[PDB]
């Protein structure tokens, strides 16, 4: 009866393949849930509503490739950390001007509301304009129709999109910024539960299951 909030669409961590939801988080959690004997149903939602949802305790926990920041640590709890990510710039295939993250002068950057991509862009870039959208597909399309210069979002995400959907239309520029970890988020006070999911996480690590989930989605082992 645990309800776990996930992202509407965050390839390749959770997305709709036909009927059900599919992805790295979905599997990892199905594995943890299996390990612990938890019963649950998932509940996808636009990322923006997830932290609020945990806070209002409308959902019991959440996976949506959610970055651990100590800023967020004030509001919710996090497990002991499951995937090392970062941020990457995406522009159009034959874009010329941008080599960088220097949109830092007067470029229009599209991002997804509620995410650390907005945090980072605010704190680090002098954008002429910054467009926020409920989901990243809206932001890709802003780039594709020439209404933004770049998109900035999670490395794995703009990497999975380029090689699959976005192929020949878009490219990554530079290397991964903002080395960060995803973790499973909980309401505050859910420590019978969290100091425990951590336990399962270390088990999936030790028994090699993590390696095969990862391998499934990224094409190699972690190490």
């Amino acid at each position: 009866k645990l309800v776990v909030a996930t992202d509407t669409a965050f390839v390749p961590f959770e997305f709709k393949q036909g009927d059900l939801y599919v992805g790295f988080d979905v599997d990892l959690w199905a594995a943890i849930a299996k390990e612990l004997k938890l019963d649950y149903e998932l509940k996808p939602m636009d990322f923006s509503g997830i932290i609020p949802a945990l806070q209002t305790k409308n959902v019991d926990l959440a996976l949506a490739g959610i970055t651990i920041t100590d800023e967020r640590k004030k509001a919710i709890d996090f497990s002991d950390g499951y995937y090392k990510s970062g941020l990457l710039v995406m522009v159009k295939a034959n874009n010329n001007d941008v080599k960088s993250v220097k949109d830092l002068d007067g470029k229009v950057v599209a991002v997804k509301s509620g995410t650390g991509s907005v945090d980072y862009a605010k704190a680090n870039i002098k954008t002429k304009d910054l467009r926020q959208f409920p989901n990243i597909d809206n932001a890709y399309m802003e780039l594709g129709t020439n209404r933004a210069d770049a998109v900035l979002h999670d490395t794995p995400n703009i990497l999975y999109f380029i090689k699959t959907a976005g192929n020949g239309q878009f490219k990554a520029v530079g290397d991964s910024l903002e080395a960060q970890q995803y973790g499973i988020a909980f309401p505050k006070g859910s420590d019978e539960l969290r100091d425990k999911v951590n336990g399962a996480l270390k088990t999936l690590r030790e028994n090699g299951t993590y390696n095969e989930i990862y391998k499934k989605w990224f094409g190699t082992e972690p190490k």
